[PDB]
């Protein structure tokens, strides 16, 4: 053990002038996400599916285009279900694997699995292809910057498997993907050759997507040591609609209301969080109507709304690294 | 498993016309409720006593003279007690126990073991007395409607036993009928024959009530998963007062009042809840002021307000059933 | 509890002078039993297959066709296995099912699931065939006696369902139908009415045959509070031998080897003896050579040691009983 | 058992009249707990340390002053932890050791460990010497009252050691202190002679406090097992208020507001209600500001809010005691 | 931690020579051991009864009588039951408290309940009155020596209440005491002011017994970091036979034979057991025939046989403390 | 899943001619393996210590200068201790990797923890330095045959660390090593792409080697679902005496004797077996005279008896791969 896993505990951002700002909401298509990242990705893709393989290999053929220098990671692994024994694969992507800290950011890229209703499939547009193609088009429109980093802190991303439950939600009938990863992190040590510090104490703070791309989304703060960074997303909001750089988008219907929550939700940042990590969950309150419909869909997301959060979330991370 | 647990899902009330509401509104009596189901039951009846024996012969001798074919089971089985071994029964009355699917309704008919405090003896008239009458008259109001079921989807009743602590709460002295039944009802094929459903995939959605019967209660949506139908439940109390049908009611003073709450609350449902079953609990948020007092008797109960919540369970319940 | 349940540990055979012992020598036949209750059960029959199902009807229509009032319960249920949900059926035959008291004996009746190998097909005529079919010959022999009970102690046969490992064997993966069994008995009141006893208190003792039909076994004395029950089994070996009733038999080679063993193995018998129920586990050590092969066949089989020990427990059975 | 465990159900306080209230008004000092009690707790004071040693024995000494007849034990006890095996200590001061029910004061004594930053050190100043030092002011102010003691009722103070986590919180890396005392207490027969009653029993009401002393905080009624409580500290506040004896002070901006919460908190109180104990939960949502940094320090705190809290207290425990 | 600890894995006896042997075979009387600490102990005593007051008050009585200066404690505690909550008092006696290693004596006190079967009683003779007086009389022949202890080690006995079970024996329904204990010392700090070592390291090993006083007793050696003090005792047997000092013994018939077991028995020395204490289990393998009947009584006791094991034991202790 | 996790139930040796066996018996050399392989492991070597690593090194070594292709990995993990948190690494060492599967020789290369006791250090001779070297020495011995493998089917070596426990052994301080590997092969897919099979479905036999190298050891048969394999080393044992090829030996006192063992022993094989994997654990029953003490070192070991050793577990090994 020794003293550099308490860092984050005094970690500040570097907050941007209104010059930078601009460029950034220039800097950003909703247009090209849309076709290049998002729609390949609505299709059945449920653990151990054909779809499921198809996911797999876009999301690393979009990475490896990229200029910096990404370290992708595929962990497969076995576990028990209610239909049997069924094999998994959680994505990982990461740049600069030595140093000690990185900030996480991460989606789950399966979707549940359903009968074929009204000749009909699920496809998961907000649950959540959306949050997926939302973290390529950031690493797609920060890709000069991020090679910048050839503090040692630096940035990774997770796409988990397995989120969903396969028959009845239960303790162990959800959460495959995080249930694994956390544990095997927890016992790897980090950096090598440590003796007392393990890759869990490495993450700086997990920031989980989730149910993501309706219109009029509410945001609670639920969490006491990651409230102050909660508390930057309410004024990266602020600042730029101020300056409308928003659209369609009032003062009045804001994303990040200050308002507490306490009933938690089980979602993938529960196998981090009862190990100490510190989590910013963006995933609202209350649900996207169509949650687990037929209807959670391409055609009922909005544009606008995406277009938003696109730009608050590319901000964040620059203000956060530094950069 | 198969594909029939998946149609709770996409389950959707069929809603009456104000026409119906009319008709129903007048179709229930406060009065002969009051007198023929509730007042046998205001008794002690912690379980093994006297009490508990009579309370539980009234309750099924009620249910069989209705002309709808109610299957009744008891569930008798023994548990360790903080005053040694006991004896416990469970009540369930079914109909159409073949159909794949079950609507429930439920409460606990024990009341809490006290010694005799001046002369007084507790009775639990909100705690659960009332819930058990409500539903008995429930059975009543609807039964011509109910006969109709000769979508497989059908109603079921449960009244559990031993929902009280002993002693002290505690995960080993309390809900000792809820523990014992929902470990049944995992464990157990359903429909007969199955081969990989159980009599809990079966259950679509669970109420309980309990703690019912003071003026002025507020009732919390507690859930999420199943929200859409605490919603249905707030346009049932809208509606019915803007047509006149309650009484003594002030829009000031609403029952559901959709703010969010957690959580949080022990009760019947817990062990179910954890299976995967989803849970409309209404109990009050604060408690009645009489809570586990010896005042907690008849004369400190709102006809009125009792009056009210039969009207909008019956509706519900037709509404969810299509009746 | 009440005063009953210690009887076992006071109860004492009524042994046979040898005269008697000479009637049921030859009122018992091998070649009875090998063919009306031995060959109908050499078949496939893991859980949930066809042979399953027939082992069952087999098994129930014969104990029905016998003089004394045998009551039969099924007690079918669903479990997790690493292929997903099954269902599975355990057997019970009862005489005075309300007396208080019963020696019991069991073996499990499901066979092992294999793939075809060399188009040979599994079907453990040792594990367990053998035993159901002893137990079966048993309860004809004795019927004329059996008839008698109309000391409160009484006769009850089970016939589990699968011992068996699916996959691999683990506390998860074997057991199914003792596990399950013998928490229902323990949560049962027996007799019926009681307020504070259980089924697995009536429980006198326990037998268990599994392994048997191979020549030459050797038979550990197990567990010590049943010992002197093992000892009886050694008298009743020896004295036949001098009578000149047994067949193809030396003292060199007896049964029942006194010596101590631990011990050590897991069965079904396991949950029961968890919970403070007293065992006599007649399974050999070493196991036969064709343990879990192919040759576990019929041919395999010697006629002399199963018609020995037919006769051993026969008369074990009414010492045990007083008749 | 006995009868007695049901007296805290119909306990009732008696209510101070306005001669009284000012006179308690004016019995505390502010100024002589911030020099005297205060002050010197704020130090490094970890578990294991020598600020640990110093800060126990300010408490001990301080109460050792009084003339009322307090009975201290130190309760020393072992335990494992992320840096290995650790000895902790609780503090304990009870008036009347004998009288079979007590209500009991309690906080944290202990500092969270941090290593230095920037040459400055973590001293927890509302987490928790702020209530420490009011526990103390308490007895000072109440002293010649309590000798009064000699309804077998008195009252009893608890500062737990361990309350932080080492390393990161979770089941087995908190509450250190409390788990251990709650499960001694359980095991512990009173009053003694007793055969099935616990020192646990006696605890009338455990009132925690914990995170006190910043501007404007606002405490949620946690637990509708004590509501009747938390309402006479509502009407205490609002009474002196009225009568004009607090400072800076609005009925707009209150201290105990009637709204509720669902998520809740893990703290020293766990473990007595997990067992049954009734508590109220002193610790305000939201947390303060400077909650877990070195800010949280001597400047950051309100005098006049804790001043006020003090007389709410005092006035309080009174009117429990009927003294 | 310190390295004392490890000084029990260096220990050596100091062997007697044939002339002090002589002395002690002559320093014990069976006739005044069976006369004065005996015979008041063949009472009806099971936790909770009279005679449970009885046997306490004796065995402090004997103790006091004595000249060496002991430490009586009486740890008394609550459990839980199938029958209730109940109260049990273990009985612990000390020389030296403060020494960092004690050699251990220990059995139990307390009979099995029972019904009065036949109008007859049961009071456990050998189940284990007899090792009860086997401690008492030990003390008092060795009484002259045992003072002159005022290597830091010394010597302690242990009483046990509630060993055996209520109603069905099993992990929660026996081993009162020695749970209780075994926990209670894990986490006490021993010698006072320790950082890292608890009473439980301070136990060089513990001598159980337990079924001791019929004919012909067979003792294992049981464990393989206890097996060098039974071969100690093999040697003690011997010398003593080769000396003629013990009464109708033949060498073929020795109590101590090396033979192995693995099979373990559960008794007050699994919970110490499981923490790491070396044990050497004084119990013979098979128990004496009338374990647990009402015969296990007075007239059934060889007056030889326990007059020869005391005077092994005795000699035992006296190497082990080098007196 | 598919069938080839049945191949191991049918497979069967190649058995050795008598030619062959004098090649093998001449083929090994036990000053080789002592000068080389042994000396250099008579180090202290518990983990996390310089001796730790030297052994790593020298293990590591000594396989990589031979010719046949066997494939390293240093497993490193992290994990808690009554010492906190610490660094732990295991050594695998296998052929072709991609053979679904492998023929397992284990042992464990830490040394217990001691202080120094009069300048003695603690090197642990049998326990376990001897195995360590003989698994060496086969690795020489037979590099040409093994040179064959390129019947799927190859050989693995595992060397496990912190298999003893540093303060007292339970099942947290205990087995850090093997628990840690156990769960990660049954979380890992086998062969690659494979969607219900795992690693440990692959391990056919795992053969542990504990406490060898003292005179006249005996082995049991611990496990029936290995005892064929253990009939074979009997054999073996017998034949080569027969030859005339083994030392100092006979058959009146040999290795390898048809006794079994009931109450098991625990070591790095459990987590194997708890998870259905065939055992042949190669540990003498009593354990060597000089257990974990300052005895257990170099000239307490007999040559003679581990060349016998080699021999046979040579001709073993290569009989199960038809080499
Ligand atoms: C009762 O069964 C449950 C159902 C839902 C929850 S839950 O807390 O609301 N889980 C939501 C997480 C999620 C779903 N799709 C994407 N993310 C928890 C339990
Ligand atoms: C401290 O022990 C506890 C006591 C109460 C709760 S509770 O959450 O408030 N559940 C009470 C449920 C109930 C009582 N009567 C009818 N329904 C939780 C814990
Ligand atoms: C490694 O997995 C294990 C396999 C077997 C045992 S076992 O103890 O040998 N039990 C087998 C019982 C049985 C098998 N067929 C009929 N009865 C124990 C563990
Ligand atoms: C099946 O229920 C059981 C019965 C006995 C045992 S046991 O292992 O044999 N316990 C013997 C301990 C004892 C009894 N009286 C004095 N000491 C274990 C379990
Ligand atoms: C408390 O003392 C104990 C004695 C024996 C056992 S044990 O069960 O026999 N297993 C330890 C085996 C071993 C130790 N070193 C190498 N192998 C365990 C603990
Ligand atoms: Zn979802
Ligand atoms: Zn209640
Ligand atoms: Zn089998
Ligand atoms: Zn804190
Ligand atoms: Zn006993
Ligand atoms: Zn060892």
């Amino acid at each position: 053990a020794s003293a550099w896993p308490e860092e984050k505990n005094y970690h500040q951002p570097a907050i941007l002038n209104s010059s930078a700002l601009r460029q950034i909401a220039e800097g950003t298509s909703i247009s090209e996400m849309w076709q290049n990242d998002l729609q390949p990705l609505l299709i059945e893709r449920y653990p151990g599916s054909p779809g499921s393989y198809a996911a797999r290999q876009h999301i690393m053929q979009r990475i490896q285009r990229l200029q910096a220098d990404w370290v992708l990671e595929i962990d497969t692994f076995l576990s028990q279900t209610p239909y049997g024994y069924r094999s998994f694969s959680n994505i990982i992507s990461t740049l600069n694997p030595t140093a000690k800290r990185h900030l996480v950011l991460a989606c789950h890229y399966d979707s549940k699995y359903f009968s074929h209703w009204n000749n009909r499939v699920f496809v998961g547009a907000t649950d959540s292809a959306v949050p997926c193609a939302m973290m390529l088009e950031l690493a797609r429109a920060l890709d000069k910057k991020l090679l910048s980093l050839k503090p040692d802190l630096s940035l990774q991303l997770i796409f988990f498997d397995g989120e969903e439950a396969f028959l009845h939600w239960s303790p162990q009938d959800s959460l495959y993907g995080s249930r694994h990863l956390a544990a095997k992190m927890a016992s790897t040590p980090h950096p090598p050759g440590a003796r007392g510090t393990s890759q869990l104490h490495g993450m700086d703070l997990l920031v989980l997507l989730d149910l993501i791309g309706a219109p009029n989304p509410t945001f609670p703060n639920f969490f006491p040591n990651s409230a102050r960074w909660f508390e930057r997303l309410q004024a990266i909001e602020h600042e730029l609609h101020e300056l409308g750089l928003l659209k369609d988008h009032s003062l009045e219907g804001r994303y990040f209301q200050n308002y507490s929550y306490g009933g938690v939700i089980q979602d993938d940042h529960i196998p981090f969080l009862r190990r100490g990590v510190p989590v910013l969950h963006l995933i609202p309150s209350p649900f996207p109507e169509v949650w687990h419909t037929m209807d959670d869909n391409e055609e009922n997301l909005d544009e606008s709304t995406i277009d938003n959060l696109n730009k608050i979330l590319q901000v964040f991370v620059l203000e956060y690294l530094h950069l």
